[PDB]
């Protein structure tokens, strides 16, 4: 019985929203979890445990995938979601200490609506920072074969991945639905200044 | 005792819907999800550890198990019942706001008609899409030998899976209960529109 | 305190059944919930990792494996009690609607009792189902040395299992506590049939 | 605030109790739990991974683990603790319904106590079955050397457990938690009967 | 709302106890599990799939792993964490009951206090007991090289553990805040004797 | 309904501390958790077993891996931040037992002042004292080739890590958030002793 409090909580929050982004943009966020914890972390399980290279150098293997993955793309992914999540949570907290500062003012304009604004501004920002980062560093496919070149390997080695062709699709739906998911904040973000 | 709310949410999004389709799809939800999280998660535990081939050149197991595999079946069931989930999902999101907008309205015909229409629409396009997807890669069956010509392996090698006739059958569970689904949201959708 | 609701609906859904079922069958199916899911499936963990044949010939493991088990005896187990809950799960989900139907008529005989009937006939008819299955492929008892006869091993290969009398003992209890589970099962049968 | 009718009924199942047992022997079932699934099922890890044998002969480790190990003891214990706690499980489903029998008496001697004696006995009774089996199967101790002579290896081979003594300290804790819970009950049956 | 009842057992099962050891004791309970089931769990994983010998004799690395590890560290501290808590849960489970018998008296001095204090006696004087014990065999410290002369082993055989230093840490952790444990009941245990 | 309760252990708690930090802290111990547990703690996963050195001397890598890590940074991290919260912790334990003596006072300056000032001082004195032994030890990198000197080893072996560049992104993410939680607890510190 006392979501009835929650309930203004919820408003309040989402009163500057439009009537889509609100139904869009929470599903996208259960879509974009579930389809990370569930489906492609087991995906990316034998990242290392798989990757043969030809030779018999010992520790070739150790740093030549290192090369190719400076930062795997599960823990990538894992990394952008909280960083696209916490303008929202740290817009949450702000708005529940604001309620109860004016429920402890009435039994004895402007200042909300900046920080709303800042809130969708750094969850674009965050996430086209991302995107170059991973086109300036991995580009958007894998390829089966990789040339390594680093020490104390010999002349060229050759590496074989775990799994391109399968990497490569959950890379693709995780540019697709951030893409969707950026092109979601700005239509709130022309809505917001074309009010007035 | 905050149930009473649920109950008057949960009667206006099956309104439109018959007596049948209710308690058989609610239950086939519970029963797609339940058979996949438990029974056949761990039988695709070992889909790589277990692929050996017939060849001694390095990598030929990594580049030949690719070809076989692009998408393993169990990273495809969880990607296709999240896509027939999710009309459902957004059809509840948006008879939420929709509700708490009348209930703003009423202490101081056709509208919600269209898109339950379109919502179970998709339910059937992506659930055929993702159906002939599998005839068009992976058929309905697994055979026991793969022979493999990608490179760098030599002419051709033999790859022997793991485990072809305990991925059959769950193979065919797959497309029966996918097709069981897929029937039964036709006739909800003669019903909505031989009603008039 | 909105339990008081759930309490009509525990009532009506066992108004037909006798003081002896409701008791009995209910712990069974909590008994072979935990027996099954704590128990058993640790045992059958290691049912691949451990099944060594005697041969060079590589890829013979993997085709000798398959026509020894075509389905583990734990899938089949899993796939065998959602089978026997489906028609009470439904049942029970045809009776809330009922009794919602009915609440939203009072404040402005043998309808329920066929399909209760038919309810307690698919639990019975798909155990007989999934026993005789069994006996037709797999026996109730594992022998320790298994001689195959596949393609691409050899004219006889010897192939030794992994725990044949572990895995023994929990076949006996899969077998008993199905049967005691279809005798209490007919029991509720004669009962139904004997009031008129 | 809906737990007083849960205090009726935690009431009425253990009203022929002594003040002694209800306190000691729940905690007894918490600690028999928190011994088993948190300290003692880690220790049982690699019950077979790390069973070695002296000999070529392949799959000479296999038929020789399992003339050692039938049923582990750790499978073992958990077949006991469900047959222990099932007497008092189906005592506590039977006197649910007995108390809504008689809800629904009242607003339009012997019968209960015999089902309470006969729920002790097969705590017990179940209790010493499981013990001496033990004892004539594994005794209460663990070799650190066994000598297998079943077939198809040689004449008597040597094959050397994994961790005797950390298996034995945890087997004699299963004897005496065990054994003090079969006292608490007899002490139970002497004072039901002694009563009159 | 049904935690005012709580309110009454939280009181009086602490009404002797001072104002400084339920609220250090506490969080020292919170901070031991904390410890032990996330960080040091995870520590002692390879204890024995790393622990390598520096022979050829087949089972040699199963008897001296043995000889350095009776019972490991972390299913010690496991067994020592009930051990310390089962005289708090015990004193919890009886004064429920003794709060209950005196509810069903007022609607229709010595006692308690004397259990009060048995109930702090054994938590120290089982955890004097546990650490004795590690002093008696694995002292409070790790070497990183065990000699080892076990049967069937030769004539002596060097052993290398698995993360001595990393193990070294976390036991003087376990030592030290045992040992605030051990004075912080013995302060309690002077002030309630001195209180007369 | 009984979180009007909770609301008021909730404000008191903060009634000394600035509108600023309550949404900037508690956000970010959320945010650190949910990098440990989540992202990183997958990362560390294989940080022995893929520890391969350069030499044929049995036990080798095992005495060589220790000196390398002598305690891991996943483990570093947890020990850190159960220190860091634990404060908060034992005072949120002391200002609800300082409630409930004053709820028992009106039925029938400075006291809680001093312990929050020292509540915030151990928050930062462990927070810098497990900065500067990081330093002392690891350093803030780590790099893709070790040189070991230790015994038994023969006169200088090479060991080449596992994933580097990986370890050493998440380290600058665990050195930059414990930062910012070490000037977010000193701008408060100032603000407590500014007031007067
Ligand atoms: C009385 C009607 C108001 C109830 C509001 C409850 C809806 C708020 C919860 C939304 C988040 C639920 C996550 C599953
Ligand atoms: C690798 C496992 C992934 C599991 C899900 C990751 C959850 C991290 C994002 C949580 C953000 C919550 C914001 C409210
Ligand atoms: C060794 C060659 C240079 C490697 C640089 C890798 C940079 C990866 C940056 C990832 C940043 C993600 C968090 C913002
Ligand atoms: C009075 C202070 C309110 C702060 C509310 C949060 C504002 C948005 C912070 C966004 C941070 C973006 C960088 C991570
Ligand atoms: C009345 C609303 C209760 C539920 C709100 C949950 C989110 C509140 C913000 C989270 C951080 C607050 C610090 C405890
Ligand atoms: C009205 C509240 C204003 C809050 C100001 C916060 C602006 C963002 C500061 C941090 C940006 C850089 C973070 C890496
Ligand atoms: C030294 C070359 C490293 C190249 C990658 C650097 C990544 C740094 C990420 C900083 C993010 C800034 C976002 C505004
Ligand atoms: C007062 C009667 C109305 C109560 C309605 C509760 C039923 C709605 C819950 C259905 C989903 C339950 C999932 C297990
Ligand atoms: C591979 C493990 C599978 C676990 C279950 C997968 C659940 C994904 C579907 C959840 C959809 C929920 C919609 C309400
Ligand atoms: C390498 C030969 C071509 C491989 C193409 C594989 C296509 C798989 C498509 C799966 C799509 C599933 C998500 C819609
Ligand atoms: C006012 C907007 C309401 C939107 C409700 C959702 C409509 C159905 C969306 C279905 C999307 C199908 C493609 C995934
Ligand atoms: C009163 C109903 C509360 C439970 C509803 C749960 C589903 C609501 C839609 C989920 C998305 C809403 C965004 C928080
Ligand atoms: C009444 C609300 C109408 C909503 C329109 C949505 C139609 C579907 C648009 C997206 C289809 C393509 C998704 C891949
Ligand atoms: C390049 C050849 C790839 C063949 C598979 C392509 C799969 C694309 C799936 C698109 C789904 C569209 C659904 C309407
Ligand atoms: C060569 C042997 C192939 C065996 C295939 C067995 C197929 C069984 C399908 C079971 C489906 C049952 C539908 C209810
Ligand atoms: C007021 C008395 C009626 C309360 C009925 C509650 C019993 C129904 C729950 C039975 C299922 C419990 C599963 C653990
Ligand atoms: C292999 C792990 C087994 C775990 C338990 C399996 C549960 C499946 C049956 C659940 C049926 C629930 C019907 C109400
Ligand atoms: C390859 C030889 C024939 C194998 C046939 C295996 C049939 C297994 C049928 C299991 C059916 C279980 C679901 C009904
Ligand atoms: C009006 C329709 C009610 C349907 C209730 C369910 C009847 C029993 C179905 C049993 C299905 C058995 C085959 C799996
Ligand atoms: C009032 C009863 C609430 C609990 C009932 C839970 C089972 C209801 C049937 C489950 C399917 C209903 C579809 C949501
Ligand atoms: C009164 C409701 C009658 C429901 C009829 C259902 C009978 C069973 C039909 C399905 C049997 C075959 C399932 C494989
Ligand atoms: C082709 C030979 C396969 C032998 C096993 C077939 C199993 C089919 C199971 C069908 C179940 C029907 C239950 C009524
Ligand atoms: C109003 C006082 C009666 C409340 C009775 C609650 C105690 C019954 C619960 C005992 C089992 C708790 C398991 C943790
Ligand atoms: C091997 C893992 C053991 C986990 C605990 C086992 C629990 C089985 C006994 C549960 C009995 C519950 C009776 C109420
Ligand atoms: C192969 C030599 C005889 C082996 C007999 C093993 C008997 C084990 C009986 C265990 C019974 C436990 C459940 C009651
Ligand atoms: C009217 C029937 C009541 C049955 C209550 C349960 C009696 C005790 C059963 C004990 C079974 C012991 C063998 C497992
Ligand atoms: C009013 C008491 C509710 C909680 C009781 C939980 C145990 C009831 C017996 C469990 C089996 C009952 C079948 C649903
Ligand atoms: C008053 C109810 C009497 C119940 C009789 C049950 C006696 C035990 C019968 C089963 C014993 C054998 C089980 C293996
Ligand atoms: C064939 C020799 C097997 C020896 C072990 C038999 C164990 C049978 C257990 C039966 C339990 C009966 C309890 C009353
Ligand atoms: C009305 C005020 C009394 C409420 C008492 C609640 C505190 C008792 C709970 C303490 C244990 C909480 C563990 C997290
Ligand atoms: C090895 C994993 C450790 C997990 C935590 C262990 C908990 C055991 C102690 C629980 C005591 C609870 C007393 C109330
Ligand atoms: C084989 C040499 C003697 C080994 C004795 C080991 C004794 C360990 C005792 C541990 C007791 C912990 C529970 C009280
Ligand atoms: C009337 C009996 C009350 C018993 C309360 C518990 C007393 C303390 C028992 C401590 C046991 C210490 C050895 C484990
Ligand atoms: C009214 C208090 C309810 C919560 C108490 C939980 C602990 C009670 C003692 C635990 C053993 C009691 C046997 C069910
Ligand atoms: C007032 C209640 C007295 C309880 C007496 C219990 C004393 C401790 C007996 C058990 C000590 C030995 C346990 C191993
Ligand atoms: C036979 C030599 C064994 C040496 C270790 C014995 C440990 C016994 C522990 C008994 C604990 C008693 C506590 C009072
Ligand atoms: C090598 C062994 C070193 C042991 C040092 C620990 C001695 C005890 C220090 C903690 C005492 C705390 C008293 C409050
Ligand atoms: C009636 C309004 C007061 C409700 C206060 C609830 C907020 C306190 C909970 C904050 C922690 C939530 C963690 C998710
Ligand atoms: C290695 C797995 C990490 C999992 C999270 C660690 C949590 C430890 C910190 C919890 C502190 C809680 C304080 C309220
Ligand atoms: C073997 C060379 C000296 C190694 C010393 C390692 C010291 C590590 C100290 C870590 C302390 C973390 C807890 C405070
Ligand atoms: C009356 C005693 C109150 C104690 C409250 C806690 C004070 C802060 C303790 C901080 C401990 C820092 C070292 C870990
Ligand atoms: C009324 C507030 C209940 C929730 C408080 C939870 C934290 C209380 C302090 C935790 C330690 C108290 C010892 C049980
Ligand atoms: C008002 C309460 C004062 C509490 C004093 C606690 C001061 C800190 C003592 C412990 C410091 C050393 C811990 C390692
Ligand atoms: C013997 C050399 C060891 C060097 C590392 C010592 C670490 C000790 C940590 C003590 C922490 C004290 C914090 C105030
Ligand atoms: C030899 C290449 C080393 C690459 C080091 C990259 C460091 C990146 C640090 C990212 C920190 C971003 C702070 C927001």
């Amino acid at each position: 019985g006392d979501w009835s409090a929650l309930g203004k909580l919820l408003d309040k929050v989402q009163a500057y929203s439009t009537a889509g982004g609100k139904v869009w943009l929470s599903v996208l966020f259960i879509f974009r979890i579930l389809l990370l914890g569930t489906a492609v972390e087991s995906a990316w399980g034998d990242e290392q445990s798989a990757f043969r290279c030809n030779t018999q150098q010992p520790g070739c293997e150790n740093v030549c995938y290192d090369k190719s993955f400076p930062i795997s793309h599960v823990r990538f992914w894992v990394l952008q979601i909280i960083f696209v999540s916490v303008p929202t949570l740290l817009y949450l907290a702000h708005v529940f200490y604001v309620m109860r500062k004016e429920e402890k003012l009435n039994k004895k304009r402007g200042g909300l609506l900046r920080t709303y604004i800042i809130s969708i501004l750094f969850k674009s920002i965050f996430e086209v920072a991302f995107l170059l980062i991973q086109w300036y560093i991995y580009g958007f496919s894998l390829s089966a074969v990789y040339t390594c070149k680093r020490d104390p390997c010999p002349h060229q080695v050759d590496c074989f991945l775990s799994r391109p062709t399968e990497k490569t699709i959950f890379i693709i739906f995780m540019l697709v639905v951030s893409l969707v998911s950026l092109a979601l904040n700005i239509i709130e973000l022309f809505y917001v200044f074309f009010k007035g």
